[PDB]
């Protein structure tokens, strides 16, 4: 509806003199306006303070009085709060944030007085989950019949098919809507706002100033995900994935999508159920993903065509889905990139038994020496798929053995856990980790300790990750570009977007 969105920063120090450096670093970052969270005042004389923010204030303002009943830390008197946000707009605010339940009082209040430039928002807040699409419509219809110039709606994200019900909303209602789906599930109704008609997203100052679960940084909104480019026609991708939050594969094929000038955006997709979850969205606006624990095996099976490689490995961790009829196509771009990553390092012990020790496995198979596979859960047949032990056993197995870890051990934030005892890694000669975050994990480290050759998984991760460029954009891999993206973007460790 209308206009790209805009980019709001919370704003919610303290004092009055922290709120204005608050406002300039807001301008900074790039931000389009500033929420003032009156609420969060220690110290509040409305008259001086309120003066003070609109004037020193660089941006638009949009003024909260939030009260304890909705969350806010607001107490006290009703027509007290009621009458700052009244001061608020004829000082010269922007917007105000007044509440559902007292927007038709508060409103009628300020009838033929409202300024030129002046804008009433109306907001709800649900706790709880995001209502049908029915339950939403009515909810437009009562905040609109309070006379509000901007219908405001935050609901939770259950599961992440709930935010497609929010983008119907702020995408066909004929009115400015501001649309928001709490929860690290929700994210993705935060940064595909100007896709979905949306009028406005919040983004913070820094990791730390979050007024609302998942709310991401302007930063990371503006270079990380490249809000800007995000149009109605852009087309939408994502790594599907539990836990997800870890994931470069956002920074990286962003980048890349911008380099090119592909209209194209890349999303985290925290996934709960896959199945519900491709069919939540099959539209074409959603045009491909990337697939990592626990879905690369699932995937597979809801792919409508599966590439004679990934028939052949027994699992998908690239899906596309064809512009032609809309199905779902499945390739596998791990066993290449982790096949290649070591080769170029240079009997491999394949530790997991999931997607990536699938590829891993097969690829190690049709180049070479043979493996033996070792899983947590022994059973996972895959060493007879190929040409076995448990876990347990692994500490207890030559002296330049190759060694290849594909599960999720010591993948941040378990950062201490090793799949084996520094011990065996005395009879390896090379070790590879397909955990890239963080880069060196305690497996690597005291394999490099070891006195054997390190092969970090980011070698394996920019390798596949052009190859699923490939794939998405029907571009030629941008390889060079790739690495270097990598280096000068994907290095920061400790990073969850959530
Ligand atoms: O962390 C990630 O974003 C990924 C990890 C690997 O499993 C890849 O196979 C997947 O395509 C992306």
């Amino acid at each position: 509806v209308k206009n790209p969105s805009l980019i709001c920063a919370p704003v919610m120090a303290d004092s009055i003199d922290k709120m204005v450096i608050e406002t300039s670093k807001a301008h900074e970052l790039g931000a389009d306006l500033v929420e003032i969270r009156l609420d969060w005042l220690k110290d509040f004389n409305p008259l001086e303070d309120l003066k003070t923010i609109i004037k020193k204030s660089p941006l638009p303002t949009l003024f909260t009085y939030r009260p304890k009943w909705e969350g806010g830390q607001y107490e006290g008197d009703e027509n007290e709060r009621r009458d700052v946000l009244r001061l608020a707009m004829e000082l010269g605010a922007d917007y105000i944030d007044v509440e559902l339940q007292v927007a038709s009082e508060f409103i009628k209040s300020i009838d033929g007085k409202k300024p030129g430039k002046f804008k009433v928002i109306v907001s709800s807040h649900n706790y709880q989950n995001t209502p049908s699409v029915e339950d939403l419509d009515g909810l437009v219809a009562r905040i609109q019949q309070t006379g509000a110039d901007i219908v405001k709606i935050a609901t939770t994200a259950v599961d992440i098919a709930d935010v497609a019900r929010m983008f119907h909303i702020t995408s066909k209602a004929q009115v400015p809507t501001i649309g928001l789906v709490m929860g690290e599930r929700g994210l993705m109704s935060r940064i595909l706002c100007s896709k979905f008609g949306g009028y406005l997203t919040f983004g913070t100052l820094d990791s730390s100033k979050v007024s609302a679960p998942g709310q991401p940084t302007i930063k990371d909104l503006l270079d990380l995900y490249n809000f800007r480019r995000i149009g109605p026609d852009t087309k939408v991708y994502g790594i599907i994935g539990k836990p997800v939050s870890h994931s470069k594969s956002p920074i990286v094929h962003n980048q890349a999508f911008k380099s090119v000038d592909f209209n194209g955006v890349y999303v985290h997709l925290l996934v709960d159920n896959l199945v519900s979850f491709l069919q939540a969205y099959s539209s074409s606006d959603f045009a491909g993903f990337s697939c990592t624990i626990p879905h690369k095996e699932a995937a597979l099976q809801c792919c409508d065509e599966v590439d004679p490689l990934a028939k052949s490995i027994g699992a998908v961790n690239t899906i596309l889905r064809r512009k032609s009829d809309g199905k779902l196509l499945g390739y596998n771009t791990d066993c290449i990139g982790s096949i290649s990553a070591i080769e170029d390092g240079l009997t491999v012990v394949v530790i997991g038994a999931g997607g990536a020790g699938k590829a891993l496995a097969y690829g190690a198979k049709e180049k070479g020496a043979k493996v033996v596979i070792a899983n947590r859960t022994y059973e996972r047949e895959l060493a007879e798929a190929i040409g076995a032990l448990s876990l347990t056993d692994l500490d207890n197995y030559e002296d330049g053995m190759v060694l290849a870890n594909t599960t999720s051990m010591g993948m941040q934030p378990n950062v201490e856990e090793t799949p084996i005892s520094k011990d065996a890694l005395k009879h390896y000669a090379l070790v590879f980790d397909a955990v890239y975050t963080p880069r060196i994990t305690r497996l690597l480290r005291e394999a490099e300790e070891s006195g054997a050759i390190t092969v970090s998984g980011s070698e394996m991760f920019v390798r596949q990750a052009y190859e699923q460029f490939e794939i998405f954009t029907g571009l030629p891999a941008p390889k060079e570009l790739y690495w270097q993206i990598m280096s000068k973007y994907g290095s920061r460790e400790n990073l969850y977007f959530q």
